[PDB]
């Protein structure tokens, strides 16, 4: 699943 890192 795909995770973003930093918002």
């Amino acid at each position: 699943n795909d995770y973003i890192d930093n918002p």
